[PDB]
């Protein structure tokens, strides 16, 4: 190969192989040259492996909050500590019953610790975190979806209908709703077409044609459908209403043999990726004001309007 | 008020710390209640708990002195194995050892064990937090947007795009065993638009027009691939077909953006993740097969006015 | 109400765990009203009892060392043989151990009398229970399906069908000792629709136009057969029939659907139980005594593309 | 052979053997270098012989609730103890003869492990039960039904009655019972018609053709018959009715002579099949409401207008 590539390989994981050894290099230089010594050594074990618990203590103080919102109890308490957690109390208990001023002081010393945070990552075990996840997509997502398309669709959509407003009173009359719908589900189903997703959409006509030359060959040709939503006895209103295609891409994901993509990582993919496409959307200039994306969950109870009153909602919230 | 119900998972508040405050304020308020020498104990103690990420650290060098040469090229290994709050972790280990090693050698015991049996891992909480705080991960999105998108849906519909082609002129039918599309992956994100001006040697042959359209966010699927030729030596000429990565494309973009705020280590080493994980992605895919040979360089020091056609050329040579 | 009268069993709601916590509350309570060395015997008893699952997995491996190769290839195998909660019965052995050896040799002799006679053999509740908790063991139920369905009113219809073949072209009179259906059933769950893009030796001799009619879910006997000509060396041509197995189609939906949740091992597990399930009922049959052949094979790591018509060519000759 | 295929084979239940080489193995240890002794060894086997009654016990009290479901009393007795019980009553009666605080602390021990539950079955045993039960068709049968006919006829059956609709009054006056009604009696006979099975079911027309293309010269093509039924004299109605192919294989496969397919657990199947079938099809998002299953036992008293009758239920049911 004409030119040389260096590229990284994944680690082998062999730190375990030399801490093995030098921990058999240790057990043979200390036996050379003592049942109190063995249950001391237990003891200052023991000393240390209570910091874990404090440091649950103060996740779960943090995480109380958030316990409604992301685990609504159990789940609360075990998220906080690590599942090998009782071997540290059957340790403090051994230690005690093996038995006060040597208990506080480790414990005010693991709390100090914890306190100025002294105990950080090193760069390898932030790079490994970074490889070793295959599967943080949402933040992919939001950033490809972006650039690729709404980067370059939205700034031209009010021009483009300003000029259907031009002949169509209709369009004219509201004219504080001419910005883009994004429908994005917090699960994965996508509708072929909304007519048949809710009775109470019905479609209109497609928007003209957008035009953008590359090389003078190759045309990109953008299509946007309008559509048109019945209301209660008040009046129609117009709207233009799209889904999200990282979604799809998703769900086309999920039922990849290799992907190994489950539905209950699926689910936090989305609503990760709901967040971060809102995040990156609300800083932008360029489109600071020509977009409103809904995030909605299928209800239990199968009602037949039920996306339909929270479009018409979302409506009647620009007035 | 709204007719659906929303719980978006709002980022932690970060309260642990005012906790462990709090809590250790309340530790100082009891030892007030009801001395001198026990401050070498928790020294001790402090240096104790101290060495083993130092152990952490060497064993941590041991394992990446392979990938020295690869990733950091002597200094950067040790500098990137040692957190870089270590000094006082020495000062410790010299003041317990200045004060005095059966202790010694029994607390480094202790804290080797514990690193080896590997009982000590990352709960719930600071992996997702981990998870949910890094901003810039793209790589694997990209790759697997990519691959879902394009990849999945135009490689197999590639022998009969070039029949067609070929019943149009036979000039590449003799050519048989490069019946696949190239992807080049250049590790920077540079992107020419007209391939035919990136290198003299490689020249346009049939580009028939098409039109990409998008009805509503859904692409139409793409039915012509561009064929080019490059010009060997005064001996033949050669077909090809061949793309770039709209993910660098991606790279670069959010590079330009204020915003974003995305430098240029940072968009290497994005890069080169994105071209790992594509890389792996296609290798155990199965519509994919080989259909496709996908080619990263690195833009060489020297100038070089045909670097890239050489380099095509030679993939091409070990595709025969 | 209602005209009919349906007593559904609804799944247990797992209620016996509160009755066994209710029972130690009680046995607690108890224990409270009207002592310390009583604690050592409850923990020798405890390891008396615990031991019993030490010696069931000592002879589970035991007995399947033999099927080591075929299943496991050694980790994998004293993994499989044990329970993983099984730390806690060594600790509780070496804790008996160290607080005292005839105690220890009646304990094992009664625990491994247990084993050994079989009086502890499961209720007709666990087996049920068992039975109906297994949401996902659909290979016996397709093996059967598709046997009854369309192996039992085919094949019995074969020599004649392919009698009319003969009439109409009389090339195949001479490979008289070939007269059965091939069943292609991959252990994995790759499907070609079209036989000819599998391989470049299979090619077609003879569709008669056919339409599948089902009338109110009941279907109608097929009275044709695909026939093929499978290309050999440079001698000759050797005509085959030749089709795949759907519930390997409904294996790759399955795995395929979002609700189903069927992962990639249990999808191979369920593929080979099904095709040895499919093998003993065919095997055991009276119609279908010598008018069919199943040829079952796994995808090569090397990619090679004359591999099955190779394989179809060396049950052809195995067949003469 | 191209390609030598890696089968498993049947375990040989060799295990046993070697519990009769330890057997004698620690028989003669034991006899080299005793009436208390093996007493003593009695009573310990006695002592762990006594789980097995609080299994039952406890199986009982969570079972009572399912008696009157499953078993309708004799049954549940001795359904959730193991037949050989009255051993270890004879084990517990001896050792109660040959002599409390060990009963005890042994019925203590037993619950706990009962309770914590911490003796499970590994993967060999799990491997072996799976293995074994050649019969369990129900869920392969549910499974196979509904990928093969299910997820491809039913998305077809609105539009394929629409065009039917738009020139029948009768079908547009019933239009919230568009559905497919599958019979599916927990028996095993399947009627040749509906005609004779029942006088108040009148056959009206067959559907027009689902014609689906495969390969060009593959034409799946299907056909649902439409029937009517009388009402009292109110007025008719009409409905699409078919039975469960399952029930039929379930039917052809009790017969077979190498299937040794008796007919008590046939039921059990057929009931199996019903309620998994349910539970896989209350879950699909594609034939949400286009479904309608019904089930039935076939009555002492053979009246000849059952059937009719809850067909009209189910159908009144929508309405």
């Amino acid at each position: 190969s004409p030119a040389r590539l260096l590229i990284p390989e994944p680690r082998a994981g062999r730190a375990r192989h030399a801490a093995c050894v030098l921990l058999a290099v240790c057990f043979v230089v200390l036996f050379l040259s003592l049942a109190p010594i063995t249950r001391r050594v237990c003891t200052q074990l023991a000393a240390l492996q209570l910091g874990v618990l404090l440091k649950g203590c103060c996740c779960l103080a943090e995480e109380i909050f958030h316990l409604h919102s992301r685990h609504h109890l159990w789940q609360v308490l075990c998220s906080c500590f690590p599942p090998r957690w009782h071997l540290a109390l059957l340790l403090v208990g051994g230690s005690a019953y093996l038995d006060r001023l040597a208990l506080t002081l480790s414990c005010l010393c693991q709390l100090l610790v914890l306190a100025l945070g002294l105990q950080k990552l090193s760069a390898v075990e932030v790079s490994e975190l970074t490889e070793s996840s295959k599967k943080n997509v949402a933040h992919g997502l939001a950033w490809s979806y972006y650039i690729g398309y709404l980067k370059v669709v939205l700034p031209r959509l009010k021009e483009c209908m300003e000029e259907i407003s031009r002949t169509n009173p209709m369009l004219r009359a509201h004219r504080d709703t001419w910005k883009l719908h994004i429908l994005v589900p917090l699960g994965c189903d996508i509708w072929d077409d909304l007519e048949k997703a809710d009775s109470n959409i019905q479609y209109l006509a497609d928007l003209p044609e957008t035009i953008l030359t590359r090389a003078g060959i190759k045309r990109r040709v953008y299509k946007h459908s309008l559509y048109v939503i019945r209301d209660k006895d008040n009046k129609l209103r117009p709207c233009v209403l799209e889904f999200a295609s990282p979604l799809q891409t998703l769900c086309a994901m999920s039922q990849d043999d290799c992907a190994a993509f489950s539905r209950e990582q699926r689910l936090e993919q989305a609503r990760l990726f709901y967040r971060s496409l809102r995040d990156i959307l609300g800083s932008s200039k360029e489109c600071a004001g020509l977009y409103r994306l809904i995030a909605y969950e299928e209800p239990a109870e199968p009602e037949s309007h039920f996306l339909s009153g929270l479009i018409l909602w979302h409506l009647q919230q620009q007035q």
